[PDB]
């Protein structure tokens, strides 16, 4: 895909419904909610998270903590499918020893986006970001180091992973409106795993 990013197409195909099941589960600790940016605005996307870790947005600035804002208690651990799913995908993109701290887990409902952005609230760089396609297809657009650099569009459908990481760690990307559609194991949404490791 580019310098240090690669697409494992169809790589958790095996592992999707055993997933499926685990998002269910860490959503019934921590619910899965649009978040309000620093600038005031719901987001299209739902999420949550798992692990250590998760992204979360404040008044001002996005920020990692231990505690889900909503509940107000800790969020959910990693199950063992995502890390073990997350492990294999880094060891096969080149980055055998990734050992992630933080999930974010996005719900994508009909139209529903995540505009071009960096992921750069993660300190050590070194640590790949490993992003996991499940249900719904949608178009994922990467770029380079400026929100002008030209955009490659790819596909991404069920079981999809796509890491990136060193040169291309840094990379603006994002995902188009979600078009309307049905998939056996997700039904009306896609959901989408992005391991990372946001502390230390
Ligand atoms: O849904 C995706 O494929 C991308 C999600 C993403 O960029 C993020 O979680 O920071
Ligand atoms: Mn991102």
């Amino acid at each position: 895909l580019a310098a240090g990013a690669v697409i494992l197409r169809r790589f958790a195909f095996n592992a999707a419904e055993q997933l499926i099941r685990d998002i269910n589960d860490v959503a019934s600790q921590s619910p899965f909610r649009q978040m309000v940016t620093p600038g005031g605005y719901t987001m299209s996307v739902a999420m949550t998270n798992c692990g250590h870790l998760g992204w979360t947005t404040h008044r001002q600035g996005y920020l990692y903590s231990p505690i889900d804002p909503q509940t107000n208690k800790p969020w959910p651990a990693m199950p063992q499918s995502f890390h073990n799913l997350c492990q294999r995908a880094a060891t096969a993109a080149g980055y055998p020893d990734f050992q992630p701290d933080a999930c974010l887990i996005n719900r994508y409902a009909p139209g529903a986006k995540l505009s071009l952005h960096q992921d750069k609230d993660e300190p050590d760089l070194r640590a790949p970001i490993v992003s996991v396609s499940l249900g719904l297809p949608a178009i994922f657009q990467f770029g380079g180091l400026k929100r002008n650099d030209p955009l490659k569009r790819l596909l991404l459908e069920h079981g999809d992973v796509v890491v990136w990481g060193g040169e291309s760690r840094l990379f603006y990307h994002g995902i188009q409106p979600l078009k309307a559609g049905f998939h056996p194991l997700t039904i009306d949404c896609r959901y989408n795993l992005t391991f990372r490791q946001a502390g230390k």
